[PDB]
């Protein structure tokens, strides 16, 4: 920290009681959040944070070096051949993708199955020559439970037929009941303080990302209310994933609502500021039995495709 132009020990001693230790952090502050440190300026500040990004080479890319910083995002398996290939290997890191689906399609299969997956290194697609294998190394995952059915049982029983450790999975899993939206933000808020605490936390999952806002801003007349406290919630997922290289995977609910991207009928629930912050959107349906269906619907790069595949005992798999 004491890198950083103007700043020497004790605005060190500052910046990290304030929870500002990493240098993007401060590369990526505001003047504004840094002054409401105590003996930190506005003069202090801006050039800190000038310093910051400069020090993290923060500016204008071009040629070769686009497709580099494309090249430190690894990707997660899903344990589904089709899904990986739809999403274009697997589950993105440094974005959000969202799950949304009718009840039972599996949507809290998919968190758990990925919070297991995260500890078979096998299962992490990166190039080595962007992403070492150090900051890959004993990743961990956060699991924001927002209805309460987060089931150890089921780690442990996908950890078995992966051939992995079910406890090892759930010694590497932190795992918050959230009960409501500020508890639910806050959470998310707070997961830099695991990191902080040397926690390499590689995968953030969110499920239910919406049913506590819905069910607390009920009349549409406070949707503004709404829409504002969940695109904070949002932005802090985003900036969470991309900081922090992480995969962030949030599942959402649908309603009765119409919304024709072909059979259709329904649609994530959310509104518009989850569609436009959310990175791919996948709707998932079933099929016969434990058949399923996830229709990626809306991606950066890749095209609309739908994968086919199963639940059963071992989780997601084919
Ligand atoms: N141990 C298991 N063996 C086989 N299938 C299982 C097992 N556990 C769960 N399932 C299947 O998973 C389905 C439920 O998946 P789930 O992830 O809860 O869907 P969901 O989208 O999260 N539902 P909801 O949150 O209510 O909208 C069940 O109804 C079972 O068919
Ligand atoms: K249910
Ligand atoms: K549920
Ligand atoms: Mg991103
Ligand atoms: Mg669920």
């Amino acid at each position: 920290l004491t890198d950083l132009p103007g700043v020497g020990p004790s605005t060190a001693e500052k910046l990290v009681e304030a929870g500002y230790i990493d240098f993007m952090k401060i590369a990526t502050a505001t003047v504004g959040e840094l002054t409401d440190i105590e003996g930190i300026s506005e003069k202090a500040a801006a050039k800190m944070i000038m310093g910051a990004r400069d020090l993290c080479d923060l500016g204008f890319k071009s040629g070769i070096d686009l497709l580099k910083q494309r090249s430190t995002v690894w990707k997660l398996s899903t344990s589904s051949s089709e899904l990986d290939s739809v999403l274009g290997g697997g589950l993105e890191s440094q974005s959000v993708t969202e799950f949304a689906g009718v009840f039972g399609s599996g949507k809290t299969q998919i968190m758990h199955q990925s919070c297991v997956n995260l500890q078979n290194p096998e299962f992490l697609f990166y190039d080595e020559e962007a992403v070492s294998k150090g900051e890959v190394a004993q990743p961990k995952a956060v699991y924001i439970d927002t209805e309460g059915t987060f089931r150890p049982e089921r780690i442990m029983q996908m950890a078995e037929h992966a051939g992995i450790d079910g406890q090892t999975v759930l010694d590497n899993t932190f795992v918050a009941r959230a009960y409501n939206s500020d508890m639910q933000m806050l959470f998310a808020e707070k997961i830099e303080d695991l990191i902080q605490e040397g926690n390499n936390i590689k995968l953030v999952v969110i499920d239910s990302l919406t049913s506590t806002f819905r069910n607390e801003y009920t009349g549409r007349g406070k949707l503004a209310e709404r829409q504002q406290k969940l695109g904070r919630h949002m932005a802090t997922l985003n900036k969470l994933a991309d900081l922090f290289n992480c995969v962030v995977l949030v599942t959402n609910q649908v309603s009765a609502k119409p919304d024709a991207f072909f059979g259709m009928a329904e649609q994530a629930i959310g509104g518009h500021i989850v569609g436009h912050a959310a990175t791919f959107r996948f709707f998932v349906r079933k099929g016969k039995g434990d058949k399923r269906v996830a229709k990626l619907y809306d991606s950066p790069h890749l095209p609309d495709a739908e994968a086919i595949f199963r639940i059963t005992e071992k989780g997601i798999q084919d």
